[PDB]
RNA sequence: AAACUUUCAACAACGGAUCUCUUGGUUCUCGCAUCGAUGAAGAACGCAGCGAAAUGCGAUACGUAAUGUGAAUUGCAGAAUUCCGUGAAUCAUCGAAUCUUUGAACGCACGCGCCCCUUGCCAGGGGGCAUGCCUGUUUGAGGUCAUU
């Protein structure tokens, strides 16, 4: 079987099911060279002019009930970001997120269980904690 | 004498010489430019029911695709055909496919590796990986200049 280490290389886990997988991140880097240029011409018009997961999403959760697996761990995070090198941007992003999400629960009142610890007040739709 | 040597008329054998002819050769004149990595010429193996040569074909193999003709092909067997019909010919045209192994011959050589993928540790199935050079994209390394 082939390690991890190299499987990455490449592109333990078995080949089968990896191999197929090799197929815009890596794209992206030629921005940074191009930035770079653009600085160097000392002309900041062409850096402008430069500047100006859906599809991971669906293979991983290909229906809206199996989101519920992953959701436990994905509140943790937003609820802990919207309390906490972050921009203050993605901060405000995940604030709103959680706000939005908290005032749905609202509307339909589909809560069941809540309990108030130490790490923080627990709830329950799905389980969800923030602090 | 018979037998046997020799000249000649007739009869009986060789060979195709003479005569007749040819889907032939040679020579003259006229129109055009038409090989090849999108794989040339050439060589080997197979393909028709029966097959020596020639021609055609490449596991879709004396052919597959398409149009015209309208009732065949023929040495033998065999097929039919609704033949008043989108339909047979080993017919003609031929623009669409297939195009075995070699061969400029092109994965590495003087047997024999890699990407891919797939339908079920492992495999069938499908295309490529030769060298010289031109344009563009990607990565890496090294000389100049800048660095309050």
């Amino acid at each position: 079987f082939i390690t991890r280490s190299q499987a990455v290389r490449k592109l333990f886990y078995y080949a089968k099911d990896i191999q197929y997988l090799m197929h815009k991140f890596r794209e992206h880097k030629t921005f940074a060279r191009k930035l770079t240029r653009a600085l160097g011409r000392g002309e900041v018009s062409s850096a402008k002019r430069l500047e100006e997961l859906d599809h991971i999403i669906k293979e991983r959760y290909p229906s809206f009930p199996d989101a519920i697996r992953d959701i436990d761990d994905a509140l943790n995070m937003l609820f802990l970001f919207s309390n906490l090198q972050v921009s203050s941007k993605i901060i405000n992003d995940a604030q709103k997120i959680c706000n939005q999400w908290l005032a749905y629960v609202a509307k339909e009142r589909l809560v069941r269980k809540v309990f108030v610890s130490i790490k923080g007040v627990y709830y329950q739709a799905v389980r969800w904690l923030v602090p």
